[PDB]
């Protein structure tokens, strides 16, 4: 039983002023709200109960945007983080969330996409014990958590935003855990920047052996929304997926109704008062087509 | 003196479900809010008073992200449209704003971008009496006011989203009106399909002998984001002008400062809290270049 | 053991007149000719000697461009195609190069993306009899050879552009055949369209029971640069994914050494002329990386 | 009377190996050949009379392309430049072709769009005396010849590809010269780069006084197509425009019927063979629609 985390607040300056109008993660990426993406993420990974955390004056929209989750056979609760602390703050604030359960935690300006994607999320929602993150090649390394490995492919050590980065293999923001998180999260003092740094916490597991650090291949896609170019690229990526294949990605309504989570009526129901838009009509279009 | 109005309310259903955590006009066109673009357009007419029209749940965001205008120099207010009932509503609800002025109304999701492009509008602005529109070759006429030309190239009828457009010359979101406009806009009826249409406005003008009909060639750029595709567009157009300058468009701050608005102390003032980004850097680079 | 074909003739209309002076498959996707995409896709299907077909000015060119292979690690070969007069034609000019052999045939201005996309080619290319194809979930099946399937999953008939499309999944553009093809191909007539179509090929297959259709899923990339729009999004898309990753998409240089047909000091040495600029550095790179 | 030079040569290695297989100039700008766009731009500033340089091996594909230009009211002829030894070199290769007239030069991978473009054109190739170029506000400036203003906004240095610029301004890639350009070349050396640098010679002009310096202002577009990005955003660019508008940049049967350089039944020939795609179908389109 997982429980999963979507932290979607910060302060956005990257974006500036872009984002001084709205949270980033409520723009929208090509043709829905950033959020979407990793909701769908977790939501493929088989969690249904889920935590999103935002700032204090965001978190009321996400709210508006998103309810109770109920329309799509989800479970959605809220938490205010007063200030971006560090991604570890997370876990803080669920603490009580999670209770004792296995947990997940998603970044709200991350998106991923691929074939198979769902069978790699499987496997890491299975692992009952140490946790598991996903280890991906970029051009700057220097941005993000960067794994090491050693020449037997192992990984040997972790470091956040490297001046001399010891790989071009960036953690991404996707991170399954035991019940060790709380506690370890408790325990963790700010970095020098400031931060309560979830490699922080992926180093505690490495250190006792418990991490596991899967490749996500060059075939899969990893996006991030953090500055207006790439914010426009992952833009453009959905459009041409979306424009060539008439499938859409990331549409929660579709990927409750293809998890079973919500029947054929419900999803009628949800279609209607989007039908006069193409997402309504690709929602019905759903409920007469054979997708494989 | 004319005063200016940008009417940034609608439903914004083509987006869907972009728009469901909010107003397009506050969506990002690659790296500033919608709502800029339109804003400086009319600030680049000359106009510094001017009303934001928006939904009663969006007009409050507009504030907050524009203030009174006092920091750009400008004297901005709002109001409210209930529901989106047609774009001449603009004059009933701005009809005390407006008095016995000269006016001024822009869309706001329409981008205008060109060479000489405030000669345009300076030529517009300066006509004392009458209406002044714009004309622009498109792809899809349908989708607007289109403007027919008689063979010696003189406006003669206009009509809205027709069947079978009698030109590819559609008029632009922009207009200019003499005071006139608010007895004009009062004495409309609904159309059949229901909206207090500005091309009945402007067709008043056209049977009276007093529209003016100026050509927007094809050198000039009218966007709209309309469509999540023209949106995707719209941001790309606007990114590649930008790296290529290292100019950037429609920022207000720079506007109000070449025109005097404020000066070399207030934009150092407004760079300050936006300066860990490039945003606030491109202000502060201002300071000391000379760009012609 | 099996034979290659990339079918890189055609007249390209739909491209002009980009293409009035040269081949579709010579213009670039992005940073690199677009036939290095195909004919990467042949080499993960563990494909090293391939025949390259074209129209008789630009065969000269691409002989020109990839020569006979062998500074790759593969066995290049050529023959012109007198006319476009359909897919099928790949089999009878390439009868003698095919032998007594299996064989697949690409389409050069087809591209594919995807994780795991060597494991798919590699499921068909082992095969040692009927007949391979894929299909796709498109927008526009009725651009393409389109496949029907019974509620059991099961390929039921096949047709080539039809008017009323039986279904949204086209087959792509990768063909896989065991040694009856080239007497299927001997006694094809040309269809109503004037074409010897390779769906009728594949029908013949199907009729005998011994086609085999695996779906090619949503998260993999088909892209086809038909149209000057496709054109400039498949350039995009690989752009994206380039600039994101710091990795190269078909650079067949690093195909080959990644599957051991060249070694390390022929990468090296293929690096050096192309040094001064970023595709020979990245060629270096990968001598000093572990890619996993 | 003005003969004007397209030097369309280089080796273009910034975009191997996508050139390895075709000069940078065919390749197409969204949906046609780059070097339509230069030729258009002569074209534009009245010019019919063009003298197109390459290299040995793309003259012949050139000549392909272009014909001599008959087709379309001009009158091209072409020259090879054995080796790209600078840009000055045009006016060595093109001597006798220029005879005793004023001419122009413009770089076959340099692209302008906007409003008014025609008339600064047309300003300048007038000027019967001194050289006249254009200096464009870029975020690159050392990527190029940068012209120093003083606080009058008068040009006083002119440096090529500086490691500290002394402003943000760019001359681009389009020059016209009065009778004294061709003994200002042949006087050139070869600079410590190794080239006969047309910056050399506009410092010639300059320091007589007698270089003319206009600026190109932030309205218009001067994209160069020298990197796979920036050959993509300039794809990008072109294609919104033409989708958006309905008309077609840089195409010259337009150009040449708009000027009169042939007539409604040459231009219908023009459309015939080309009535099966787009292209065509917008040639004849042109001959029924008045385009303001
Ligand atoms: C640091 C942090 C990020 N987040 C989220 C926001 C982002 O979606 C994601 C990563 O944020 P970042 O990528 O670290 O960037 P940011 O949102 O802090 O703003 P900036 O670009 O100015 O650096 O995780 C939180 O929710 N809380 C936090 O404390
Ligand atoms: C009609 C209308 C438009 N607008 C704004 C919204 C748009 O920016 C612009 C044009 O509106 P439209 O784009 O014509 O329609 P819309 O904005 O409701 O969007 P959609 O049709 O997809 O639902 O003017 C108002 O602010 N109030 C209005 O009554
Ligand atoms: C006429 C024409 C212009 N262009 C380009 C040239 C210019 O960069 C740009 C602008 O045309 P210009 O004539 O320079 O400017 P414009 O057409 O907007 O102005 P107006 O309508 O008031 O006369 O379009 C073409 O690409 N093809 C053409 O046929
Ligand atoms: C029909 C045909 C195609 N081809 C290649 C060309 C293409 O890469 C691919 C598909 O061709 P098409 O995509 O069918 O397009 P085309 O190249 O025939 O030209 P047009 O756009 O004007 O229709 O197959 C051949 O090599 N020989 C052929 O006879
Ligand atoms: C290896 C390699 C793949 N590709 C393509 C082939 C595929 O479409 C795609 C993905 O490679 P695949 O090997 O299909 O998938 P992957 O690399 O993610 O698999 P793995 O988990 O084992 O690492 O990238 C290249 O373009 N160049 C290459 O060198
Ligand atoms: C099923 C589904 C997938 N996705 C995303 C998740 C995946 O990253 C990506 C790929 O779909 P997957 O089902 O993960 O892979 P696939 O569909 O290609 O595999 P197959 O077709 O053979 O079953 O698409 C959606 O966005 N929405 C959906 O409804
Ligand atoms: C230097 C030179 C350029 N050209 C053309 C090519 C270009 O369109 C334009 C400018 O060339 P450049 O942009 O200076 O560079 P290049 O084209 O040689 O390519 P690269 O730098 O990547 O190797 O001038 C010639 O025709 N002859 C020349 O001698
Ligand atoms: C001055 C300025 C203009 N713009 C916009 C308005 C116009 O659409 C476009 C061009 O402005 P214009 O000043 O009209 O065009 P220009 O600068 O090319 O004219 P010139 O140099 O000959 O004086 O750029 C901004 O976006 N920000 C600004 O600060």
């Amino acid at each position: 039983k997982r429980k999963g985390i979507i932290l979607a607040g910060g302060s956005g300056t990257r974006l500036h002023p872009a984002t001084l109008a709205i949270s980033k993660q409520l723009l929208p990426v090509y043709d829905k709200p950033m959020i979407y993406y990793p909701l769908s993420t977790l939501m493929l990974a088989g969690i249904r109960e889920i935590l999103i955390i935002s700032t204090p004056q965001d978190t009321p929209r996400f709210q508006q945007l998103l309810g109770d989750g109920s329309n799509w056979g989800l479970d959605l609760q809220y938490a205010v983080q007063p200030s971006p602390d560090g991604l570890a703050q997370a876990f803080l604030i669920g603490e009580s969330f999670i209770g004792n359960d296995l947990s997940a935690l998603v970044l709200g300006d991350n998106l991923y996409y691929g074939h198979d994607f769902h069978e790699l999320l499987g496997s890491a929602s299975q692992r009952q014990t140490g946790a598991s993150v996903f280890a991906y090649h970029v051009l700057d390394p220097e941005r993000y958590g960067v794994v090491e490995f050693d020449q037997g492919g192992k990984a040997i050590s972790l470091e956040e935003k490297p001046l001399e980065p010891k790989s071009n293999y960036a953690v991404t923001g996707l991170y399954f855990y035991d019940q060790q998180v709380v506690d370890i999260a408790r325990d963790l003092k700010p970095s020098p920047r400031g931060e309560l740094e979830i490699t922080d916490v992926n180093r505690a597991y490495l250190e006792r052996g418990q991490l596991s650090v899967e490749i996500m291949g060059r075939g899969y896609a990893w996006l991030d929304t953090g500055t207006h170019d790439s914010l426009l690229e992952a833009g453009q990526f959905i459009a041409t997926l979306e424009n060539r294949q008439g499938l859409k990605v990331a549409c929660p309504e579709e990927i409750a109704y293809r998890q079973k989570w919500i029947d054929a009526a419900q999803l009628e129901k949800l279609a209607a008062p989007l039908a006069k838009n193409g997402y309504g009509q690709y929602l019905k279009r759903l409920l007469t087509e054979t997708v494989y």
